[PDB]
């Protein structure tokens, strides 16, 4: 237990990626963007709103796990 205002757990449990309370914030992008690869699973869903067709990553249906796992 730690002293955090209305008991908030203070961990980033919204299914986007942050926070409930910053998950207004969670439907902006803008933390989506800049990462290398879209492809890469994170918390993060691979499927980008914004881009609709310019990803064309869901209509083909190709996953290729060699080219997503950097590491
Ligand atoms: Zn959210």
């Amino acid at each position: 237990g730690s002293t955090a205002m209305a008991t908030t757990m203070e961990q980033e449990i919204c299914a986007h990626s942050m926070t409930f309370e910053e998950c207004p914030k969670c439907s902006a992008l803008q933390y989506r963007n800049g990462f290398y690869l879209l492809k890469y699973d994170e918390e993060w869903y691979p499927e980008e709103l914004l881009t609709d067709g310019e990803d064309d990553v869901f209509d083909p249906d190709l996953d290729m796990e060699v080219v997503f796992e950097t590491q």
